[PDB]
């Protein structure tokens, strides 16, 4: 039996971090592990498309996700590994600098078997923080960086 | 200041169960809250049916926190919860993620990039007794809302949902 | 394979309601559920000591127990039923009105499957509460009461 | 405002990178954080070794968030933490609530009704590969500090515990 766990949240909020706790878990119990990453940002492999990796994970038991907002094929990949019957587990951000959804990653809640969403802290009052605001001018979804070009926010702060 | 919580889950999960306990705690100590049920599910602090949020604008505008069951159901979710929450209001949303096919319901997923929590609670089986976390339609009609219960409907496993 | 999962928690946090919402989901799934009360503050008994509930417990699927603190009873009865192959749920108040061990509620712990600890609302400034503050100058440990006798609290307000 | 956040476990469930998840939240956000190791336990921000947390008490004074690892294994943490969150620091302890025997591991449990939050872990079975909330000794030592791995323990459900 397979199974898809979802971990959300802004950024720095630890979601990597996370999914590699989780997937370390069974690791150490002596299963077969991939760990998947976004090329521009126990086997680990970088990858711009899940398809570049499909016949490895096919052949272990336990595959993550980092940044799996980044990966258009991300629904359909899941799915079919977890009937599989592996452990998919996916750290991806649920919302852009928009907070608008972030590529295909919610339409994985209802195929999911756990859900949740982390915790940030505010950089600009230190509260709690859900949201990530881009801190310059730029409009295209995707723009690679860190607490350079970023800040993790609570909702006061997101609109200031 | 206000914020957006979420519940989902499967049917029998206990969603509205969770979302009362969360409203009830902040009612102890005297907050204004008011509960919204979805007017055409009669299947059985303010509590009010509706059939679009907008009908329950003006009373939610009045209270502190504002819960909202079977939140699937109310195609003007997100820019009724994104309004109240940046009034000051607490809002918590109970809803189904998936739909009997598992593919979202309504609008309620445009809410998960808006809210401070998001939760999904587990059912169980109800055809193995494992943990559940979809819902299939026994019968077969096709079209998304029919309002039901067990009658109608099993909190089902992966394994059990493809049988 | 029978566990024991425990719900901690000051009071005004809604633990009996999360026992109910855990025991209810086995039986509209048509398990035999039994939940136990205090007697002091789907079948349901109440009771003063477990001995008086044991044989009709070793009956059913999945056992309920709301305010297990008052149960001197509950370490041995709980570890029992759950190698018994039984579901075994606790609610319980982790800390009396002093933040002390209540009763022998955290023995439970190193034999429980999963162990939660929820939140009430602060009733003196509205921030998250995690303790109990008696109103009154009574000292005993057990002293049946609401809102009347009782604030759940946060840690500022508790030491005010 | 200080806090008690604690974090159990069996061994194997990852109690450290969920302490130093946490911890790093706050860090990345310009806090200063010192993380607590046990000195024994040796089988691989300020970070320091200590035996009595009374050793580090001084550094500790100097930072807004204050990490402990092991803590089943420090017998004045009950006070230490008390005391720290009290001055308004964020406490964050990663313990096993249980020793090889199943009983509480020195006096963690205490930590407790002093917690503003509490969680418990999963390790996986390394026997039946269930989900495991307890850990078992291979050996026959009985005393109950033995500082060891996967060599020495296993992470196990109550059925395999029993074997
Ligand atoms: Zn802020
Ligand atoms: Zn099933
Ligand atoms: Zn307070
Ligand atoms: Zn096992």
């Amino acid at each position: 039996r397979g199974q898809i766990q979802v971990i959300l949240g802004p950024m720095f909020s630890g979601k990597s971090t996370e999914l590699m706790r989780r997937v370390r878990r069974f690791q150490i119990a002596q299963y077969k592990c991939l760990v998947i990453k976004y090329a521009k940002d126990m086997e680990a492999l970088p990858a711009c498309l899940l398809r570049d990796v499909a016949q490895e994970a096919l052949g272990v038991a336990v595959i993550g996700i980092d940044e799996g907002q980044f990966f258009p094929d991300i629904v359909e990949f899941c799915e079919a590994m977890a009937n599989a019957g592996k452990t998919v587990i996916v750290a991806a951000l649920d919302g852009t600098f928009q907070r608008k959804p972030f590529g295909a990653i919610l339409n994985l809640v209802p195929l999911a078997e756990s859900v949740v969403k982390l915790t940030a802290v505010c950089m600009e009052c230190f509260r709690e923080a859900a949201y990530t605001k881009r801190l310059g001018t730029e409009k295209e979804v995707e723009v690679i960086g860190g607490a350079d070009k970023y800040h993790s926010v609570c909702r006061l702060c997101y609109f200031k």
